[PDB]
């Protein structure tokens, strides 16, 4: 035994040869063809793979339901359970209420995260049919979305909650939930809960798994084979295997054993079997905390506080308490709490049993414990707290929810009865050493001291000396981490004073100053409050004309049901092969040789492709300076050297590991400064200058100079880059299915590499699970490799990148360094500005020069500056090539402008909103590049926002909060934006469409634009339906393809609805002109009669449409001609509250007013405003990529790269679309919307900067007035800028370098 | 007729909106599309031959 | 195509109409999503009907390229096409005949 | 057409034809067909959408 038997969507699966290495995600997709469940990361952070498990729990005797990450769930762990996926709850013929609500509320844009979020909400409802708003948000701590900004998901699902302008959707039309109509629990599994469980053995290619039924069997195995690796939840072992290439050839899973799952209440505490999931620890401890006296639950509450921020529901349902202990990670959140509380562990082996108190000896070395190899952990007893014993736990990470601790801590004090004198003091930390440590040199010295200021100073001095970190400490942030240890102790110190006060010892220890109280509060947020305001269409508009109406994305129902097909969801051909890229592990080196002898031994290996196999040209890339495959030298870590082709993705990965490259290092240029030192740039300096700088600075009352650094950004489209290439065997014909924004360049690059005409290569895009600029060009480095493989083999070939490969290879937003000098009057009026920008472009040109042009076109942001000089230079470096990211240089250019603008106001002593307002352009003004601002709505957006946000009254409340709180501060800022619309390269402003009307009257439309979640096909169907005067139901768009509309520009520049909307309109007008004689003869007879009459009169019912944007073309030589067709405008006011002790902050409220012209679709546009704003919130406050000094990207998955989470967004989030502002030069008077809102999230960055300034006023000793805040303003940067008594105590080989 | 290749169709459902692509040995793509669409009760714009 | 050499004849017709070699023109397939509402290939009439459609689609492309051919009367076809693309002129056209 | 590679999940279809020039269909028995390994379904007029 032997067969693995489980159920999926109620159907029995019997797997006679289960391999222990097979995950449930691979089994669902590849074995059973159920592709609604998605791969987004393979490491547990994104939830795209979420599914529900149901089983009969023999210990609690009942059917239970819980969610897991299918990417980390071994199928061999799933015997006799029932899996439900998104397909198992409903489909478009009968949507589950959860699917209907997320689709109708505009909660699905790209759709790739939708099934996972649907399964998280579905599993919550199966457990709690009437959840609270809080429980609903908690259901998604393990789910990421990059497109929606989260708001509409939570708003649609609030309709399920116990305690839960026209409208964007109507909850009154949602169908009710009938819980009796959920799928039955499989009746066999109930019959089988009778019969005893027996030990099972599964044998794979490399690994044997034993599912142990009894303790006797486990201990016997471990005594005979101590190498047998225990696996319980697999949340650590799965990561060791997939990412550290660790191979354990014998695994034993003891999850079934009752002894490892028991919970026993004893006199000293509660004992959990070591395999109890953390979800069961939470429910147990929560019950106890609710009914026991506070005095007994201090340690339980410290465990609960850590579990709050421990991943999400999917991980906690299967992650075990024993697994966290034995893992012995330096950053465990639980081990510092168990060490501080002296938790009792019981260890057993065949014939032995012993009990140890967790203490410093339990962890003797990196990832080691004191367990013998034959021993297992049986149980941990979490203790009751005693009278006079207080406990706090703390965690600070890069993002509050679902992150890895930078520093984590358990702290415990026990006082001598009836005194404030210390009997015991334990302070334990993760994140400060290669193991959980106790501050054993500091705490003994405090024994017998009274809890007072001298004890606080002694402990802080002790920690600052005891908890040293070397400059090279892994993870860097050494000043921040050390500052947190003291800051956490201060919090504990104040908390304990408060607890002493509650025990009536206030006369002995003193009252806490009320301006300090907010330092000890546990994190809590107000419930969300959101407003969406937009304009109704005219009363006379037909109900069939959907232009300007909030029509849901046309694919939203199919996205919610898992039926929408993304590239890797397409079924493989029987003869299809898999490709894995082999990349450089050196930033700059000669390739001395390549050895493929290990690769050739992997079963299913086909070939290793290199530069020698390229038929025609190895030169590729937008500027023809990139290799298809490296020749002779590599020029970044991640430079593609070749590609392995094998039958399966597993065999290809394993063969790629056996390709051994020998290098000889060459001088590497990594940083912007390295590039400046070596004169290594892409092309010459770019420059815009107007007026007389010498004159402006001589006339200025004040001059301020400084620098700003802005980190880059990974796109984190939830669907990574993917291509299938299908060779046709004739005439070099090939068809490619690709996740790309740029079908024309994909086709061009494939045809050139192969040496065939473009007419042989077809590229089809149905949709992307996000693109954001990252698939405008960089998708081609996969497409070309897969196309060569298919050409060589004559077989279809597929590659979807894993997240780590995609983050390393495909690059990102450009880091910027800028040096500025600004001249201005005492009134705040700016009279002179000189800015030098530098960007880090990496190892090919790609779009870097156009990105810098756009940064220079926006170095004014919203401000008229009479004397101005801006330069930019693009650094050529040995890093992956950076590329387009939503904003395309605009957000970097404008952040620099707002940064010196912030300093202007502070230097003048004048309110920042007054200084920004009095420098704003007016209608008719010329920009620094001489373009006239017509239809300038920025002042209306500004007045509406400042009024509707009540910005002035709120300023008064922020000042009052700051005067009444020492250790938390608020900040408030309002920021405008102007964003030029059109590609900077004039000829790319063109679009094509093709329309057919079939004889049934139905219309098949296609255009050059690609769908990536922005609702472009929805808008084009809206436009075509207005243009043709027929319902949207009669018109369909299936896909984008180079063989229906050729020579298309990329879907980029926010311009694709403007360009393709006009092409669509013209193609429809051509059809209407041909139908006009028939409409004249039958003015009332329906559309179908006109169509049939045209057909049987032999009139063509097919037409192309085309548009080019007129009158564009700027010269940098003469500073004349218009780069843009028009500008987008908007304003955002945001408020924050920072924790001055930790660097965490809440986004309290944001109000946006955005000019989208006469919106084509306000639901989609508001969605774009919210999605772009939240991506800018990530850019300016959370998202950071770290690189080694040798140029290797360290940050390669969501465990380290922290994009905004459901809990990151502004708590009050209000968005208004400007009314009565038609833009008649773009289609149906609309404006582009995708990119302009993103920079508005700088309102959060400047609110943060206002809050830091207030903290520096509170605690700084004559601190520098114009203090530096680089972007992103992460908890590290915020905490280090809040200089105080703790930072002052904590003040060339290192883990990362600034690039 | 004794065409040396006899009649042959592959139909590939796309899972979305009734969409289906058919690879057919036929002289009449339009009636193949029309007849498939009428049998299924979907518009002609969903069916590609 | 059923063996009668229709695609060969339409490539011959397009190459005459456009004045470029047959090597530059390719037909891959017939599909209802590139040309709709088509009659069966029957009645011996398919080169007559499609050859006029093809000729008309090519006349439309040549009308679009004529200003580029005037600016550059000898510069090759590849140059007129790239000049047309970078001037934002459409290089796709339908053709029809009854 | 039949030279195109099959998808890994592709199925095969065979038509069932009348052996009578003009008759009522009194009944249809599929028991034997259902026992053949790999059988999926027998489509008739009732399955037409
Ligand atoms: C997305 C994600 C987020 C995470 N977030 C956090 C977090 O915030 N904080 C944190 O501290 N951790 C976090 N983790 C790490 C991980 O979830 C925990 O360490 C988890 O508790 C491991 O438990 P498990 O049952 O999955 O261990 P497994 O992976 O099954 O095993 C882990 C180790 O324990 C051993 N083992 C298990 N049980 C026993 C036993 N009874 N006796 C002896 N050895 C045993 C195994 O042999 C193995 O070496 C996260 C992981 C993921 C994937
Ligand atoms: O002016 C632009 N050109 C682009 O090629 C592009 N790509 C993008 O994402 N935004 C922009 N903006
Ligand atoms: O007049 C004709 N109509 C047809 O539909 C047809 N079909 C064919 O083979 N020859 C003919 N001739
Ligand atoms: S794919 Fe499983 S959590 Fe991301
Ligand atoms: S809609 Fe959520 S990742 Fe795209
Ligand atoms: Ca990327
Ligand atoms: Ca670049």
């Amino acid at each position: 035994a032997d067969e693995l038997v489980f159920f999926v969507n109620g159907k029995k699966v019997v797997e006679k040869n289960a391999d222990p290495e097979t995950t449930l995600l691979v089994y669902l997709r590849r074995k059973l063809g159920l592709c609604g469940t998605k791969l987004g990361c393979g490491e547990g952070g994104c939830g795209a793979c979420t599914v529900m498990i149901s089983k009969y729990d023999r210990l609690q005797n009942k059917i239970v339901h819980f969610s897991v990450n299918a990417c980390l769930a071994p199928i061999c762990s799933l015997h006799h359970v029932a899996v439900t996926t998104v397909e198992g709850i409903g489909n478009t013929q009968k949507l589950h209420p959860v699917q209907e609500r997320i689709a109708r509320s505009h909660g699905s844009q790209c759709g790739f995260c939708t099934p996972g979020i649907v399964m998280s909400m579905y599993t919550l409802l199966r457990n709690q049919p009437e959840p609270t708003v809080e429980e609903i948000e908690n259901a998604f701590q393990g789910n990421l979305c990059r497109c929606t900004g989260y708001r509409p998901i939570l708003q649609g699902f609030r309709t399920f909650a116990k305690d839960g302008s026209p409208s964007l959707f109507n909850p009154e039309d949602f169908k009710p939930l009938d819980p009796t109509q959920e799928p039955i629990f499989p009746p066999e599994l109930l019959r089988l809960k009778d019969t005893p469980q027996k030990k099972l053995r599964f044998e794979g290619e490399r690994v044997t798994w034993i599912q142990a039924s009894t303790m006797e069997e486990l201990l016997d195995l471990k005594a005979q084979h101590p190498d047998a690796k225990l696996v319980v939840g697999n949340t650590e072992i799965g990561i060791e295997m997939k990412f550290k290439n660790m191979l354990f050839p014998l695994i034993v899973c003891p999850a079934w054993i009752p002894e490892l799952n028991s919970v026993v209440h004893g006199p000293e505490g509660i004992s959990f079997g070591a395999s109890c999931p953390l979800s069961l620890v939470e429910s147990v401890l929560a019950e106890e905390i609710a009914k026991l006296p506070e005095q007994k639950t201090e340690v339980f509450r410290g465990v609960m506080e850590q579990l709050r921020w421990f991943a999400g529901k999917q991980v906690k349902s299967v992650a075990s308490i024993g697994g966290n202990i034995i893992t012995a990670s330096p950053i465990s959140d639980l081990n510092p709490v168990f060490m501080a509380s002296g938790a009792k562990l019981t260890l057993v082996s065949r014939g032995t049993r012993r009990t140890v108190r967790m203490d410093h000896t339990f962890f003797p070395g990196y990832r080691k414990t004191l367990l013998r190899p034959e021993e297992i952990l049986l149980s941990i007893e979490i203790p009751y707290s005693k009278e006079g014993e207080f406990f706090s736990a703390f965690k600070q990470a890069s993002r509050r929810e679902a992150d890895i601790a930078k520093v984590t801590s358990g702290m415990r004090v026990l006082f001598k009865p009836g005194t404030i004198e210390v009997q015991e003091l334990s302070l334990c930390f993760g994140g400060m050493a290669d193991r959980t440590i106790s501050a054993l040199k500091t705490t003994p010295k405090q024994l017998s001291k009274s809890w007072n200021e001298e004890l606080l100073q002694s402990v802080c001095a002790g920690l600052a000396e005891e908890l040293q970190l070397a400059p090279d400490a892994p993870g860097g942030m050494v000043e921040f981490r050390r500052t947190l240890t003291l800051s956490f102790f201060f919090k504990f110190y104040l908390t304990v004073l408060q607890k002493l006060g509650r025990a009536d010892l206030e006369d002995m220890c003193g009252k806490l100053d009320p301006t300090f109280a907010s330092a000890t509060l546990l994190f809590q947020k107000d419930p969300p409050a959101n407003v969406q305001l937009f304009q109704e269409v005219p009363k006379d508009q037909s109900e069939e004309d959907m232009v300007g109406r909030p029509l849901p994305h046309l694919a939203a129902n199919m996205q919610a049901s898992g039926e929408a097909v993304y590239c890797d969801d397409i079924p493989r051909y029987e003869n299809e092969l898999s490709l894995r890229l082999v990349t450089s592990t050196r930033a700059h080196a000669k390739i001395t040789s390549i050895d493929t002898s290990e690769a050739k031994k992997v079963p299913g290996f086909v070939c290793f492709l290199t530069a020698e196999d390229v038929p025609n040209s190895n030169a590729t890339g937008l500027f023809n300076d990139e290799t298809v495959f490296a020749k002779d030298e590599v020029t970044c870590v991640g430079h593609i050297i070749g590609a392995v082709v094998a039958d399966t993705p597993e065999h290809a990965q394993r063969a790629a590991r056996g390709v051994k490259i020998t290098y000889e290092d060459l001088p590497a240029i990594i940083t912007i400064q390295d590039a400046i030192n070596n004169n290594s740039f892409y092309g010459s300096e770019i420059k815009i200058e107007k007026g007389d700088l010498k004159k402006g600075f001589s006339e200025a009352d004040n001059v301020v100079s400084g620098e700003l650094y802005i980190g880059g950004q990974e796109h984190f489209y939830l669907e990574t880059n993917c291509t299938i290439a299908v060779p046709k065997g004739e005439a070099g014909e090939m068809e490619l299915f690709v996740s790309t924004q740029n079908t024309m360049k994909t086709q061009s690059f494939v045809a050139k590499m192969l040496g065939v005409p473009d007419n042989r290569i077809v590229v089809r895009v149905k949709r992307m699970g996000g693109g954001f600029g990252g698939k405008e060009t960089r998708s081609t480095v996969v497409s070309t490799a897969l196309a060569l493989a298919a050409h060589k083999t004559g077989r279809p070939v597929r590659c979807m990148l894993d997240r780590d490969e995609d983050m390393l290879i495909t690059g990102g937003r450009h880091p910027f360094l800028a040096k500025y000098k600004v001249g201005f009057m005492k009134t705040g009026t700016v009279v002179a500005l000189e800015v030098a920008h530098f960007s880090n472009g990496g190892n090919t040109e790609d779009l870097s020069r156009s990105i810098m042009e756009r940064a220079l076109f926006h170095m004014d942001n919203a401000y008229k500056i009479p004397n101005i000089r801006g330069t930019g230079r693009i650094c050529k470096t040995n890093l992956p090539s950076n590329t387009a990211f939503r904003g395309f240089g605009g957000p970097q250019g404008m952040l620099i402008a707002e940064y010196w603008m912030s300093e202007v106001a502070i230097t003048c002593g004048l309110p920042a909103e007054e200084v920004r307002r009095k420098n704003m352009y007016k209608e008719g003004d010329l920009t620094h590049f001489n373009q006239k601002l017509e239809g300038f709505t920025l002042p209306r957006c500004w007045d509406e926002c400042i009024a509707s946000s009540q910005y002035l009254a709120r300023k008064r409340e922020v000042e009052k909060f700051n005067r009444e709180n020492c250790w938390k501060k608020r900040g408030l800022c309002i920021i405008p934006t102007k964003f030029g619309i059109s590609f900077t390269l004039p000829f790319l402003n063109q679009g094509g469409a093709l329309v057919h009307v079939y004889t049934d009257g139905s219309v098949l439309l296609t255009h050059g634009g690609t769908e990536m979640g922005q609702g472009l096909h929805t808008k084009m169907v809206q436009v075509a339906s207005r243009a043709l005067k027929i319902p949207t139901s009669k018109i369909h768009i299936s896909e984008t393809s180079t063989n229906t509309v050729p020579n298309t520009s990329p879907t980029a520049a926010s311009a694709s609805a403007d360009l393709n909307g006009q092409g669509v309109y013209e193609a429809c007008q051509t059809i209407l002109k041909r139908l006009e004689p028939f409409k004249k003869k039958k003015p009332t007879g329906p559309w179908e009669a006109w169509v049939m009459d045209a057909y049987t009169s032999a009139v063509s019912l097919s037409a192309t449409g085309f548009y080019k944007t007129p009158n564009l073309g700027y010269s940098f030589e003469t500073n004349s001609g218009n780069p843009f067709h028009y500008f987008s405008y908007g304003v955002a006011c945001s408020e924050v509250e920072i924790d001055c002790l930790t660097g965490d902050h809440k986004n309290l409220r944001t109000d946006i007013v955005m000019d989208v012209g006469s919106s084509l679709n306000p639901a989609i546009d508001i969605g774009q405003v919210e999605g772009a704003f939240v991506q800018g919130l990530g850019l300016f406050t959370m998202e950071e990529l770290h690189y080694s000094p040798e140029g290797s990207l360290h940050t390669r998955g969501p465990s380290t790269y922290k994009i905004p989470a459901f809990g990151s967004i502004p708590i009050e989030f209000r968005v208004s679309l400007l009314r009565d502002c038609p833009n008649k030069r773009a289609i149906y008077a609309s404006k582009a919307v995708g990119e302009p809102p993103l920079f508005l999230a700088s309102s959060i960055f400047f609110a943060i900067k206002d809050a830091i300034r207030a903290a520096r006023a509170q605690h700084g000793d004559n601190a520098k007035q114009l203090f530096q805040l680089d972007s992103p303003a992460t908890p590290e940067k915020i905490r280090n800028a809040c200089v105080d008594q703790f930072t002052t105590l904590c003040v060339c080989k290192s883990w990362s370098v600034r690039i």
